[PDB]
RNA sequence: GGAAGUAGAUGGUUCAAGUCCAUUUACUUCCACC
RNA sequence: GGAAGUAGAUGGUUCAAGUCCAUUUACUUCCACC
């Protein structure tokens, strides 16, 4: 199980077959040809473009040049005109700047309109240094490809590829900068082993510096961190994965792992054997695009948290899942139930006008001093985390996210015990409790 | 009703009868031809030497005066001797410094030996400064020293008399100096009210100054507090008391409150209402003496307090009991039980050689990252404040105080829930939790 | 949409809030959907 | 006996202990038992 041999078979994973490829020629002449014809200036960027694209994923993108001084109206109106006009099937869903998605004779293809500027300063819409990216990859990535198919190849069977909201990991641009970076793929691995939070990458400089955070300097731009969505969390696991891969190579870290059909059965006698108390909030799923829908629910997620965690429940970790008609919010606390009284701090014996105004209410017990201050005992108004938390979000949905908050006014419920283990959450209940063996492939 | 007319129905509860003070001087002089008898040197000291003692507060002290050429020693053995051919019947029973307790035609006496001294600062023994106080006391105290047993009386009534452990308030001789630094009781509590925990009162200069602690300077020694050992909270106490005292006074200031028996089936109500969990170590209690015992029940209830806190229970207070056979620590908490998992804190992501290290440890869940640590589920091995106090007890049993430790070590059990409530705790646990009505 | 920041405001909880729970106006950024 | 203070010496827990849990040696000051 040599290092070279293991990364050879890994090339068959990830280099895509001469049927595949072919496919997208072929796409790629129709997508030509219906483009000239319509005057039209464009640019085929992205992945196809530099043949950096994974097995079995591909798609192809096209930028639409226009001229600066048009509106962003104007541009979305001509985008989305050109992209219908182009596309033998299409949709149209985005969060921000507009585009079309659709098919060339069986092929992914996404029509994206920008702006034709030269050089990437002040930027007038949020795509327009994908051009630049792809002049300066261009003859610097020849030869390499199958270099960054092999990192790419790596990020995604572990669940790091990507750094749309759902994912957070690694964009596709930066794992060419990284290859154009370090050479090659086993360099990048033995080289990120050392990588930390304060790590900038300063790839035209040639350079690696202590910064503020982990920052991937653009080429084209230097104020811009390729990496800037890139979470603390996925950063750690890749750093991790690298030092695993280099202490015991194996073809195991190009293959992807699924989630595992776990019975509810088994759910409960780990729950038990846990003894905390485990509970979703279920709600339906609000019609809008992923990269709204997952900061909302990471929000959701946060907030309820730290109500249980300033309100004693003792939360442990914190879980998400959409389906596509509900969404879940998965929470595990040690504390199932909570005594009534609890102790309100008071004022120093000292200065009686506060004693006197704390003394001055309505309570069940009868306020005592300890350490030289006043105390007293009173009611919660719930015990259990669940009764909580339909406190909480019964009351402060607005502060859960526009869409997922609206939904939840208008309807959420609390689930736990088996009426928790039939609903499609177990993978992110086994991933949240760190159960072994889960997990497969 | 008003200002002055609730001092006057008070001073009937305070001031002995005179059937009491006629037991109390045939007594006073059976003493005095005992000792002459034997020789020697005697001072009278304490409440009965200057007219100071409650209605039923009848002790009597006497101070055994010998010359420094005796050492430590041999001052306690002839003491003792002294003493014991003085008293009808007897009782030595102390905790540092020796001293005969005993009756005579019917009355409380102490019998105290101490060195006699030119000079007060350097002491040699402990109560060398008791002569002294005394001989300050017998012509400034003279006049209205009722003025004093309303004081006594108050803070006796209020369960802040006395300023040994088992009490932690105010001396005896703290009241006395008191009324002589303001005057009277009644302006006395007036200005207590505004006492801070930084007041500094120097009876020998007059001065109501405001130092790092409350001090009440002796005239005999000014290095030396006299109220050294009244508590933080007891200070709180008082000073609220005299507060409410003095905006809507009453007789029942000055009148014991009945200690409140309320059945065990109500304190089961009142628990299971609370929903939280309260428990007892009960244990033999050491035969020592109460300045011995109290500290060490303090320390003890603190440290098992302490250990309840960081095991996340979140207990609430803590109390303690000492009866004829038994000790009890009383305690209640806001979790009755917490789960098995919980989390640990491992490394940052960086440090590559700890991080082996922390995930090289068999746990039975997969450790996980969170903001760049590295944390790992562990289990625990208690998930009840009942469950754990058991194994700290039986661990942890030397830090406990050096008797109550002992004890502790060779036996207890936990008493919970119905079994509870039929031992003698229930005073203590209202006064806990509470209990109000 | 979400996140950071700057300058105001409002309700609630509390003996007690610039600080805790929320709401809101103006502005400067940044990220994703490519 | 308990508490505060100064100089050390350990053992345990932990990825890691001058920081958490305990233990010990010497010098010191205090408190109650009056
Ligand atoms: N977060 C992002 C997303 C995209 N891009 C630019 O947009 C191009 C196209 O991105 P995308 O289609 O999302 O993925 P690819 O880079 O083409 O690679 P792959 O499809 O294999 O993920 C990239 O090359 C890059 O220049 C970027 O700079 N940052
Ligand atoms: N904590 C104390 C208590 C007592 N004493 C000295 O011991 C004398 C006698 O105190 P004690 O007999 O213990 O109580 P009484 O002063 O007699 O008060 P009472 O009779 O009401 O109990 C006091 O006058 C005082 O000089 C002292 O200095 N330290
Ligand atoms: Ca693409």
């Amino acid at each position: 199980m040599k290092v070279e041999e293991i990364l050879e078979k890994a090339l068959e994973l990830v280099i895509p077959d001469e049927e595949e490829v072919r496919k997208g020629r072929e796409a790629e002449e129709e997508l030509r040809r219906r483009l000239d014809e319509l005057g039209v200036e464009y640019v085929f960027v992205g992945s196809y473009a530099r043949n950096t694209w994974l097995k079995g994923s591909l798609e192809i993108d096209v930028f639409l040049l226009f001229p600066e001084e048009f509106s962003k109206e104007e541009l979305r109106e001509r985008g989305l005109e050109i992209g219908k006009a182009v596309l033998d099937s299409y949709e149209i869903r985005y969060a921000e700047h507009p585009y079309v998605h659709g098919v060339v004779k069986g092929v992914e293809v996404d029509v994206v309109p920008c702006y034709k500027l030269k050089e990437p300063k002040n930027i007038k819409s949020a795509v327009d240094r994908t051009p630049f990216h792809h002049k300066w990859l261009e003859g610097r990535i020849k030869g390499k490809e199958n270099e960054v198919r092999l990192l790419k190849g790596f990020l995604k069977a572990n669940g790091i590829y990507g750094a749309e909201y759902k994912v957070r990991g690694f964009s596709g641009y930066l794992c060419e900068l990284l290859i154009v970076f370090y050479g090659s793929f086993l360099e990048t691995v033995k080289n990120a082993r050392r990588w930390t939070r304060r790590t900038v990458i300063d790839v035209a400089k040639g350079e690696v510096r202590k910064g503020e955070e982990f920052f991937v300097v653009d080429p084209v731009d230097e104020k811009r961190n390729v990496a800037a969505n890139l979470s603390l969390d996925n950063l750690a696991r890749f750093v991790h994965l690298c030092r695993e891969f280099m202490e015991a190579p194996s073809l195991g870290f190009f293959k992807p792992k699924h989630p595992l059909e776990i019975e509810p059965e088994r759910l409960r006698k780990i729950v038990e054997e846990r003894g905390t108390a485990v509970f979703a909030v279920k709600f339906r799923k609000p019609d809008i695009v992923d990269d709204n829908l997952y900061p909302q629910l990471e929000r959701a997620s946060r907030k309820i948290f730290e109500f249980l965690e300033r309100e004693n429940f003792m939360p442990l970790r914190s879980a998400f899942k959409a389906s596509e008609e509900f969404c879940y919010l998965l929470f595990e606390c040690q504390i199932k139930e909570i005594s009534r009284v609890f102790r309100r701090m008071g004022p120093q014996f000292e200065d009686e006008r506060n004693v006197k105004k704390f003394l001055s209410r309505n309570r069940a017990f009868r306020p005592f001093i300890e350490n030289g201050r006043w105390w007293a005992f009173e009611m919660r108004k719930f015990t259990t985390p669940e009764e909580g938390v339909r406190s909480y979000a019964s009351t402060h949905w607005h502060t859960l996210g526009k869409n997922v908050g609206e939904s939840i006014r208008e309807y959420f419920e609390i689930i736990s015990g088996e009426k928790l283990f039939k609903e499609p959450v177990t993978a992110e209940l086994c991933e949240m409790m760190g159960v072994k063996d889960v997990c497969c492939m």
